[PDB]
């Protein structure tokens, strides 16, 4: 669907931001680059997902850079943040073994 | 969360159907098998799920013809559930590889 690209592309940037504070162009270059130019994220898009996860409180921001040039909002991965992730991973990779187990279950009959 | 839940349940309903058709307790008890007994699932919300994905085309179901004792109903993975898979298979193992990327990255700076 369009959601199945709006859970993917969350798990995406919550994984650009695993690797380090980020903002906004920062972000989409990261994903450019891993994605040898294949995915291009929206400014617009990356916002309204960053609203979303900054309200449930997976993501917070901060200001930055205003000696650098101007204020930019930066983004970072809250304490629930990473949890959360390490939840999705455990459970998914349960989901594989799971799968995986009902390939074999189907040898057995 | 519970929407998390919800996305794995689905996933594995649908490999489920997809070793082959089968009705509700038949699912349910691959599922405990499959997880050590871990997830024991609910009709109630194995049916809800299903009457999502029935509406929006993604499984049938049918009635057994062996039905003496009473009617069975199954479960199957349509034409347009088959290909979903495919790309939400195809589209995640890419996430996969754009989430290794972006740590090798990293790695590199």
């Amino acid at each position: 669907p369009k959601e199945m690209l709006r859970a993917q592309t969350n798990c995406i940037l919550l994984n650009v931001l695993k690797q380090g504070d980020n903002y906004v162009y920062g972000i989409i270059k990261q994903v450019k680059e891993a994605s040898n130019g294949e995915m291009e994220l929206n400014e617009a898009t990356l916002y309204t997902i960053f609203d979303r996860l900054e309200q449930d409180g997976i993501i917070s921001s901060y200001w930055g850079d205003e000696s650098q040039g101007g204020r930019r909002k930066y983004y970072r991965l809250t304490e629930i943040g990473h949890e959360n992730m390490r939840l999705a991973f455990e459970s998914w990779s349960r989901v594989d073994k799971i799968i995986e187990n009902l390939e074999a279950n189907k040898k057995s009959e």
